[PDB]
């Protein structure tokens, strides 16, 4: 029922439209707890949220614990995304990472190297394929 | 005795000289398990290590478990650094994050928000202060 979606925010918003596409597809497979990550309206570098980073942190950890599945778009380097994956691994959550090699980047060894091909999966994709990728995973997931 | 140092690699090498300064100072407080992170010679985007990301991942997790203290320079956004901090938090390691506001960046809410001011600390510093910062922490640490 519950999906935790991770994507870069203060690591930068370059991929925001992709996060929106990902979140949209995910809604047919479950409740997306993190949907705000995909919001085009959200741009930071303000410093707001009025509850502070502490509130953000605690609220997210609560959602991460509820999550049946964790999905991360790992193309844009982000401390927050890495942290969430680290916490998720320790919680024993099934995890799907999606990476775009077409970005010219090489994915982090700690992310790529964390993959077992089962409970932690990393999929390389081309931008137009992302729905199919999500479809494969979640159909298989049953 | 044992310090795990985290710094960006595939997130980018901009701060490499700082990592070297940090690692150098840390050696008087203990064995630095991760010292290679500070190496100027290390530049990636190759894709090497010949043992693969899996080997890198497992070797680092072994070191992280041995570590008495985790120190991270969090100024440059990195998935790997975030991941290491996430794993370290779950292992209950004391943690010191160092951040430079002079970089113009705003630090990740998940990192800043993870801080309790005791077992997880985040210190803002100016580049010339980093030795003093490390000194404060480790003297206090006894
Ligand atoms: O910011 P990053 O790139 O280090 O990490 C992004 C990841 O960490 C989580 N995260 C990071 N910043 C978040 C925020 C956030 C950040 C900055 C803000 C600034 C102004 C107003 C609201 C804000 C909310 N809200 C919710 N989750 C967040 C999030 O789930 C995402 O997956
Ligand atoms: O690469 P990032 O920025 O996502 O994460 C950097 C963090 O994650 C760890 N880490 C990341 N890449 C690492 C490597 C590594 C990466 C790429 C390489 C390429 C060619 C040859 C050797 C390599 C070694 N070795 C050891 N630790 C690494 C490291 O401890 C550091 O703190």
């Amino acid at each position: 029922r519950s999906v935790y979606f991770c994507g870069s925010i203060r690591g930068g918003r370059e991929d925001q439209a992709l996060y929106a596409r990902i979140v949209s597809r995910l809604r047919r497979y479950g409740k997306v707890l993190t949907e705000h990550v995909a919001d085009a309206e959200l741009e930071p570098l303000g410093e707001e949220a009025a509850g502070g980073d502490q509130f953000i942190h605690e609220q997210n950890l609560n959602w991460l614990q509820q999550a049946d599945v964790v999905v991360a778009e790992v193309t844009q380097p982000s401390l927050g995304v890495g942290y969430e994956l680290g916490r998720a691994v320790a919680l024993g959550k099934p995890i799907l990472c999606l990476f775009r090699p077409q970005s010219g980047r090489v994915l982090s060894a700690m992310i790529r190297g964390a993959a077992d091909g089962s409970r932690f999966q990393v999929w390389d994709y081309a931008e137009g394929e992302v729905e199919t990728m999500l479809d494969r995973y979640f159909e298989a997931y049953l």
